[PDB]
């Protein structure tokens, strides 16, 4: 068995505790407390390998401390969540891939832009709006319903083959 550190980061309210709870217990938690930062495991099979995941559901105050940095930097690879009724999450995407290369001291660490909320019908960020911000980090994006479980295994389950791309360069 081989375990993989997943990190999920990006804006307050994007779904980022949603979509650690959906992997993890396949249901939908409404409601998850905002400030709770925890880290879970799910053991699943990925293309025939055995995966311990261990997934960090970020939440709390923006501050950068030397200790938030050497903990960030035990991330092996990032879901880099927005929600697509929330142009200002999108947004914000830039600053969480700037901060996972500072941290990590390089420009290509494992990376996934995760789209959530695509069950709602009050999109305000395009499906090409995503894939060109993806396209120009040469990462992944997939569309994502925490409620649903849509693309809620192909995200994380990405993210790991990302991880093992970059354990092969
Ligand atoms: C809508 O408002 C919010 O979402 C407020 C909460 C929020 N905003 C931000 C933020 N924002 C909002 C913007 N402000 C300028 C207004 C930038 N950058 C953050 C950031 F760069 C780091 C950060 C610090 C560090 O040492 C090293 C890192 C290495 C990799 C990734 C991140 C960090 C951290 C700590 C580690 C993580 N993740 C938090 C940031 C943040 N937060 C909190 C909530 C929502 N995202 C996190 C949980
Ligand atoms: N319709 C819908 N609601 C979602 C989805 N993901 C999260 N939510 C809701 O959006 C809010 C914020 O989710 P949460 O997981 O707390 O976001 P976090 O702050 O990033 O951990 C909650 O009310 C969730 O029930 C999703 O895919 N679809
Ligand atoms: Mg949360």
């Amino acid at each position: 068995m081989t375990e993989y550190k997943l990190v999920v980061v990006g804006a307050d309210g994007v779904g980022k505790s949603a979509l650690t709870i959906q992997l993890i217990q396949n249901h939908f938690v409404d409601e998850y407390d905002p400030t709770i930062e925890d880290s879970y495991r799910k053991q699943v099979v990925i293309d025939g390998e055995t995966c311990l995941l261990d997934i960090l559901d970020t939440a709390g105050q923006e501050e950068y401390s030397a200790m938030r940095d050497q903990y960030m930097r035990t991330g092996e690879g990032f879901l880099c969540v927005f929600a697509i009724n929330n142009t200002k999450s999108f947004e914000d995407i830039h600053h969480y891939r700037e901060q996972i290369k500072r941290v990590k001291d390089s420009e290509d660490v494992p990376m996934v832009l995760v789209g959530n909320k695509c069950d709602l019908p009050s999109r305000t960020v395009d499906t090409k709006q995503a894939q060109d911000l993806a396209r120009s980090y040469g990462i992944p994006f997939i569309e994502t319903s925490a409620k649903t479980r849509q693309g809620v295994d192909d995200a994380f389950y990405t993210l790991v083959r990302e991880i093992r791309k970059h354990k092969e360069k």
